[PDB]
């Protein structure tokens, strides 16, 4: 599925996202923008042989399993392709998980060089919330 701007906003907050450890909603709608295009299906494969799921980009290394990367840990406690669904469920608990393991969301590189530090709250402006 590919969201809405305003459609992944809602979405978002209905599942406990706004002021998640600091990170107002804006920032959650930017990083999916630029990891992911709003698009739940998005897989990318990383140079480690890892690759990275759904809306927000989640790596196999650490965090889901896809049975082919060896070596890796699951600590979302998931196959990788439920990070691909519709109901974003899955992704956002387990965004969670990684936004507090102490590096916030510099975790997500395309947060860090494209949202850090502009004004995010544009990326919700408009949406009635
Ligand atoms: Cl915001
Ligand atoms: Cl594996
Ligand atoms: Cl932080
Ligand atoms: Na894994």
């Amino acid at each position: 599925k590919v969201f809405g701007r305003c459609e992944l906003a809602a979405a978002m907050k209905r599942h406990g996202l706004d002021n998640y450890r600091g990170y107002s909603l804006g920032n959650w709608v930017c990083a999916a923008k630029f990891e992911s295009n709003f698009n739940t299906q998005a897989t990318n494969r990383n140079t480690d042989g890892s690759t990275d799921y759904g809306i927000l980009q989640i790596n196999s290394r650490w965090w889901c399993n896809d049975g082919r990367t060896p070596g890796s840990r699951n600590l979302c406690n998931i196959p990788c392709s439920a990070l691909l669904s519709s109901d974003i469920t899955a992704s956002v608990n387990c965004a969670k998980k990684i936004v507090s393991d102490g590096n916030g969301m510099n975790a997500w590189v395309a947060w860090r060089n494209r949202c850090k530090g502009t004004d995010v709250q544009a990326w919700i402006r408009g949406c009635r919330l």
